[PDB]
């Protein structure tokens, strides 16, 4: 999978090691090799959540399968837990959109995963 | 719902109250409490629309239901109105991608909305 | 269509003419008028791919139709081609998510494409 975090937390508040840690914990959570996981963090954003500019995040996780009710709950506990621990973001000011991609609709290395 | 605007309009052209205004207008438009609505504006982008770098916007609106033919036309009229009036972007240089998210595919507060 | 590339390549590495070339190549790949094509490049991103911060990209292409097995393979070869030639990113460090949008789910000019 690939995980993207957009947040109003400033760049200086993103701790060294954070992209690595996200890679490792997503690899572990999905039983996927870490060589396939992509991660992306976008700090310093102009965002509001419930009209407030307190720390918040808008995120996405795309996966070819391994998306569903229990699995997404597990992902959210893991990802909100990381965002709370590392970025000081309340889990109730985070949204994560989950996307179950078809292999034919994921481009990589001049072709797709189909 | 959550609304993201990416634009080549500079940060200084985004009016002070703009995130609050989007929050309140989207709350009114969907009959949702404003506490749930997230909004995110990304200015100064390197983008073109039709090959031109005249002001333009690429947007998304994610909602758990309340997405459909008529609802979406209404959203577009509302959101293009605000982008024209506040950011001085022509409606014919705006795209908005609408996503009807399943509740189980939206993470929040260490779980999902399911 | 609309194509978005997020990359850790620095802004100064993105050559003059890159948005123009993407617009032109996407028009040719879909036979669609360039006047409707939108492109967006986001350099200097904090991203990793396979746990490495070597040059990489995460991309999206949204289109109303013209998405499918052979078409997406063709787009990937085109777009990885450009990202390798112009931004010096290895094709195997690019992901492109493809989205076949329903015309009623794309807003434009105060309405939708339905
Ligand atoms: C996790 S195994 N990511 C690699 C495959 C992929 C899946 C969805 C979107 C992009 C890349
Ligand atoms: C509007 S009520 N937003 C909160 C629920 C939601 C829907 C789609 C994506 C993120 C959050
Ligand atoms: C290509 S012809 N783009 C214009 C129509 C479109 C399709 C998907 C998303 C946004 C805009």
């Amino acid at each position: 999978p690939m995980f993207i975090v957009n947040t109003n937390v400033p760049r200086a508040s993103v701790p060294d090691g954070f992209l690595s840690e996200l890679t490792q914990q997503l690899a572990q959570a999905t039983g996927k090799p870490p060589q396939y996981i992509a991660v992306h963090v976008v700090p310093d954003q102009l965002m509001a959540f419930g009209g407030s500019s307190e720390p918040c995040a808008l995120c996405s996780l795309h996966s070819i399968g391994k998306i569903g009710g229990a699995q997404n709950r597990s992902y959210s506990k893991l990802l909100c837990g990381l965002l709370a621990e590392r970025l000081r973001i309340s889990p109730d000011r985070v949204y994560i959109n989950y996307y179950d991609m078809n292999a034919a609709n994921v481009g990589w290395n001049n072709s797709t995963f189909a």
